[PDB]
This record gives C-alpha cells, sequence and structure tokens, in this order.
C-alpha cells in the first residue's frame, strides 16, 4: 500500500470521516489512525473498529497489530 491509501481506503469506505494517519517509527509497515465519524456515535469501540477494518477491505496483512485504532464520534 502506497502512502495515503490507508486514509484514502477509509475515506472511501465511511464518508464524511475525519482521518489522521502515522506510521510508527517511520517505518511503513506499523501505523496508528484515528478516524472520526458521525456513524460512530452510539457504537461501542469494538463497533466502530469494525468499521474500519471493514473499510480497509482485507487489502492491509496484520491488520490487526499493524492497525493501531482510535476512533469516536464528532466532537
Ligand atoms: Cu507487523
Ligand atoms: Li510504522
Amino acid at each position: 500500500m502506497a502512502p495515503g491509501d490507508i486514509e484514502d481506503m477509509i475515506k472511501a469506505g465511511i464518508p464524511g470521516a475525519r482521518v489522521t494517519i502515522r506510521d510508527l517509527a517511520g517505518d511503513g509497515d506499523h501505523y496508528a489512525a484515528e478516524v472520526v465519524a458521525e456513524a460512530f456515535r452510539g457504537k461501542t469501540r469494538v463497533q466502530q473498529h469494525q468499521m474500519v477494518y471493514n473499510a480497509l477491505k482485507g487489502n492491509m496483512g496484520g491488520i490487526l497489530h499493524a492497525l493501531a485504532l482510535q476512533t469516536s464520534a464528532p466532537e
């Protein structure tokens, strides 16, 4: 996945989301993502994270450990 592809996939799959991606260790391998989306309001963190995994569509190997997640509804 090229730089920016994680963010692109999240925003395509969760329309309206605000996404902040940081590359842990600058390593091109493990990342952290913050995703803020109205569709998350009232959902649990487990339910919100499920929506993010869905948006990546299996394109990121090892996503369970390789994409550390923070999610919320807009403030
Ligand atoms: Cu790994
Ligand atoms: Li990284």
